[PDB]
DNA sequence: GCGACATAAAAAC
DNA sequence: AGTTTTTATGTCGC
């Protein structure tokens, strides 16, 4: 009925089928590690502007809520939240050095303003994009929004337990405890240590995330979860690492820039999950029907 | 099948 | 120790 796997940090993931077992909304059993991500591809190379050294990049993503491993399928529920977190790392550059340096895209060199992550959902069989929506903790009593592009600096990915613990913090003392895990406050560095052209100082805001945390995420309410044949559709969640550049023949998305103009989010690397099944609102997807 | 509102149970404080 | 918050899901109306 409940199948248990030990996570990397010694917490457990407890996989259960909501058709058969109903668990309380805030039970820790609702937190669990989802499917592992795989490389789709690498895109534009990035080099350090004097040394010419290629920057090694790696996305480090994880799902922490919303998906169960049931009979060799990964299963989510249309009505319920998932959590997708990600960092990236630069194997050949320590953070402190990285932030003082400057980097170009090797297309012929566009200057990188900052690095950022976005997420997408797709139909895994035909590559059609599927809309994602997020809520605040207030859900229907607050606004709905689409996942945003998240500027980030390189960081290790927090353990599953840390993401759990930080999911619904309001208390100022507890917020302070987690601040250094999730944020870099540029306004607190010694500005004299940095050149005008340094990467740190081309990030758009002073508060810079170390971790992209997409919580309270759902597939859009309009998604059809079954094919006409009544077979389940297969979905996939994608994480894309990009370099944001000034636009003034490679994969990119347009982005609302900080100075008002049209920025370009140039793709660097993309990872995706294996195929995902999503259970819809049918009564037969719930233990209450039995 | 979906937008909307109701219930309810453990976390958070 | 009690109150408020958060989120899975139950249900109503079209």
């Amino acid at each position: 009925v409940i199948l248990t796997q030990l996570n990397e940090d010694g917490t457990t993931s407890n996989y259960f089928d909501k058709r058969k077992l109903k668990i309380a909304p805030r039970s820790t059993l609702q937190f669990k590690v989802g499917p592992p991500f795989e490389l789709v591809r690498d895109y534009c190379p990035v080099v350090e502007s004097h040394t010419g050294r290629t920057l090694d990049l790696r996305i480090i993503p994880r799902i922490d809520r919303g998906f169960d491993h049931i009979d060799e399928e990964w299963v989510g529920y249309k009505r319920n939240y998932f959590t997708l977190v990600s960092t990236f790392e630069t194997a050949n550059c320590d953070l402190d050095t990285f932030l003082k340096s400057s980097f170009d895209l090797l297309v012929g060199r566009l200057r990188v303003q900052y690095f950022a992550i976005k997420i997408k959902a797709k139909n895994d069989d035909d590559d059609t994009e599927i809309n994602l929506v997020q809520h605040t903790a207030k859900r229907d009593k607050g606004p709905q929004f689409c996942p945003s592009v998240c500027p980030l600096v390189p960081s290790p990915l927090p353990k599953h337990q840390t993401i759990r613990e930080a999911s619904n913090v309001r208390n100022i003392t507890k917020m302070k405890k987690y601040d250094s895990t999730f944020y870099l406050h540029r306004d607190h560095v010694n500005y004299e240590e940095y050149g005008v052209d340094s990467l740190l100082f081309s990030y758009p805001e002073d508060s810079i995330q170390k971790v992209a945390r997409y919580e309270r995420v759902q597939f859009a309410s309009s998604i059809s979860v079954k094919k006409p044949s009544q077979q389940n559709k297969h979905f996939s969640l994608h994480v894309i690492l990009g370099a944001v550049v000034d636009p003034d023949g490679i994969p990119y998305d347009e982005l609302a820039l900080k100075n008002g103009s049209k920025g370009m989010f140039v793709y660097l690397q993309e990872m995706k999950t294996p195929p995902l099944i999503i259970r819809g609102r049918s009564p037969s997807n719930y233990a209450s029907s039995q």
